[PDB]
């Protein structure tokens, strides 16, 4: 599909699509970046990131709107366009697993690297779940935690505190344990203990990570308005 | 592709999809809805407009970032790009132009029919005549023109001047004098015009038309503010 392209071309153009909102095809492009076989950078990494982020999150949307109008309070054509949408969805979600399983996931990495990977392949599995029924929605389920768990194991071994790899992860991991897992309990606890951790050695807070960690810091606490 | 769907199902899914913001669904339904062959309703006919305009709006959006990024100031990965969506852009226009041609316009029928698929005659061309270039350009500017006018002189003999499908046809058509025909002269007397003309009669305004009709009233000014 992409095959014919140099990797740098590629690059090159799934950043031109990022600016012209073409998220079908900035993902096209990243697949295709990643399919040449090499080890992505940490620049590449978030526009993988971005582009399948707004791919599936556009269909999460529609899929949560048609799935929203299924009442049955009190004909077919509701759930078959749900279930087109549902399939379009998942066959997205199983694309990207694929590209972390066959070449972005290795044992041999960095640590940043690798937490990145797995916590794609929490959010991922999250995205499946929230469609997912029946005895095929543990599985998904177990998934996701073990590899968001993971993720959490790495990074409190190997980042500090206000990392926004590490806080991103656990802003997306207590959004599991609310929406998916159905623990607030354990939610809540996660997420202040994010926050005050942070703030606690707020002095490891770098000059590169200020912007990007202190927004995850306000999803954090929205969060917690929210939930408290 | 659609043509073992009833055409109801077909009506209800694009309402369905126009609440998910599927657009390129919702058009492939009306597409669909279009080729069971019947005369589209009022509502149909909207229904429709909505679908394409967004598409097509949305590819527009697309090729004028790529576009600007054509420098040419002081690699050919940006061409590549813009002409993907450029070619993409033309034939979601040979589209619509193909379901107006062949099923929609007819010389037998109703006045607020007629103008509505002469005014999105005029619009899909004017989408054209925005990516083409050289001798090619004339011939669609010809066909914008000549379609928006045929609809203007039916408008004017059969349509009050409050007509919603008045005022946004006219509206349009300044919209081509000026960023299509190189006439600010042309495209200024005609927006004035329109306003004049309904504010003069604006007793024919009706309580149907009273919100459809004062936005194209605003938009109609803010267009004459932006020029004049
Ligand atoms: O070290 P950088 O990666 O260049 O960080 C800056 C950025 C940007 C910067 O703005 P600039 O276009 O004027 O250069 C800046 C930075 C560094 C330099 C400037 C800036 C300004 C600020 C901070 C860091 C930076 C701290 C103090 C001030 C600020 C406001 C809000 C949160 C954190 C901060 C752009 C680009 C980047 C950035 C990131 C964001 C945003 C915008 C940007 C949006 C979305 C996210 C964000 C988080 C919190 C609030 C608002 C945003
Ligand atoms: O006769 P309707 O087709 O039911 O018209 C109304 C509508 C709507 C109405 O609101 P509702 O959800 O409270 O029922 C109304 C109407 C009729 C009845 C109510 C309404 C209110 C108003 C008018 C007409 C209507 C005149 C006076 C007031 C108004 C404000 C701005 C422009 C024109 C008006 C919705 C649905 C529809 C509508 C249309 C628009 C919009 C919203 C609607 C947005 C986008 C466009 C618009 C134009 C100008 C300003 C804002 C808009
Ligand atoms: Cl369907
Ligand atoms: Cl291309």
């Amino acid at each position: 599909a992409m095959g014919s392209m140099e990797r740098a071309s590629l690059i090159q153009k799934a950043k031109l699509a990022e600016q012209a909102e073409r998220y079908e095809d900035m993902a096209a492009f990243m697949k295709g970046a990643v399919e040449k076989g090499e080890e992505l950078s940490c620049e590449e990494r978030n526009l993988l990131s971005v582009a399948y982020k707004n791919v599936v999150g556009g269909q999460r949307a529609a899929w949560r709107v048609l799935s929203s109008i299924e009442q049955k309070s009190n004909g077919p054509e509701v759930r078959e366009y749900r279930e087109k949408v549902e399939t379009e969805l998942q066959g997205v979600c199983d694309t990207v697993l694929g590209l972390l399983d066959s070449h972005l996931i290795k044992e041999a990495g960095d640590a940043e690297s690798r937490v990145f990977y797995l916590k794609m392949k929490g959010d991922y599995y999250r995205y499946l779940a929230e469609v997912a029924t029946g005895d095929d929605k543990k599985r998904i389920i177990d998934s996701a935690r073990s590899a968001y768990q993971e993720a959490m194991d790495i990074s409190k071994k190997e980042m500090p505190p206000t990392n926004p790899i590490r806080l991103g992860l656990a802003l997306n991991f207590s959004v599991f344990h609310y929406e998916i897992a159905n623990s607030p309990e354990e939610a809540i606890s996660l997420a202040k203990t994010t926050f005050d951790e942070a703030m606690a050695d707020l002095h490891t807070l770098s000059e590169d990570s200020y912007k990007d960690s202190t927004l995850i810091m306000q999803l954090l606490r929205d969060n917690l308005t929210l939930w408290t």
